[PDB]
């Protein structure tokens, strides 16, 4: 079942902002957040959907391993990080546009929507560019939608093969130390109004997992960092981390 804390909505306040975060204990099967009504809501995923591009290209060969170098396209672009040769945890950590553009053409749309359908991905609707439908096309997800799959990978249970889904759940490893666990992937949605932040995943502890998924509107690129302050802001007041 589900529960809503209205105090998280203090975190989103001081801030000057208005957003959503989802929990999810596992253990316990119960949700929690601060606005059910936006928990619901669905948005473009952006970069978010690298979380599914980058199992689909796995798992049809379009990347074979963690290692394979997708070579910068000599492009400058205003992305200084995005300047550079690539594998596919650098790709993630600093979410490379180009690179995922690249295997969304080797997917190819048949492959790709058929794929989003099997991981009962959002609205499954990949109308537009197939290399750019998640930044300004038809797809969208919500944020319960998005922990509903992350609880599929987490379980390896979505529809590719086992050994795609941990080299995806490498690629998310966010941080880690002797307390906790993340793996996640941040988002930022320009293209299309409302401009909003992501940031998906979840936090392993040592006896339960606690899966999480945050949006809220992002006007400008100066509050990029709330998507993660927030987040361990609610965790923390949880006595979910230190
Ligand atoms: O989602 C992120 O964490 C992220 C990572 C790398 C770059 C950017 C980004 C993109 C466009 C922009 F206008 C400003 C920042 C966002
Ligand atoms: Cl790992």
């Amino acid at each position: 079942e589900w529960q809503e804390n209205k105090s998280w909505n203090a975190h989103f306040t001081e801030h000057k902002s208005q957003g959503v975060v989802v929990l999810w204990n596992e253990n316990k099967q119960q949700g929690f957040t601060n606005n059910l009504k936006r928990a619901n809501q669905a948005f473009l995923p952006a970069s978010t959907f690298k979380i599914p591009n980058s199992l689909i290209a796995l798992d049809l060969g379009v990347v074979k391993d963690e290692h394979q170098v997708f070579k910068w396209d000599g492009q400058t672009r205003d992305i200084a990080t995005w300047n550079r040769d690539h594998n596919l945890i650098t790709a993630m950590k600093y979410s490379v546009v180009p690179v995922y553009q690249e295997f969304a053409r080797q997917i190819g749309e048949a492959r790709m929507s058929k794929m989003l359908h099997a991981f009962d991905y959002g609205n499954e609707d990949i109308s537009g560019n197939v290399d750019s439908f998640w930044l300004d096309g038809g797809i969208r997800i919500s944020a319960t939608e998005q922990i509903s799959f992350l609880r599929k990978l987490y379980h390896n249970k979505l529809h590719v093969s086992e050994r795609s889904q941990r080299i995806v759940k490498q690629a998310m490893l966010t941080e880690a130390n002797g307390d906790y666990i993340i793996r996640a992937k941040t988002g930022y949605s320009t293209r299309i109004e409302p401009k909003i932040g992501w940031w998906v995943g979840w936090v392993e502890l040592d006896d339960n997992v606690w899966f999480f998924a945050m949006n809220m509107d992002m006007p400008t690129s100066d509050g990029l960092g709330l998507r993660q302050a927030i987040t361990k802001e609610v965790l923390k007041q949880e006595k979910i981390i230190p």
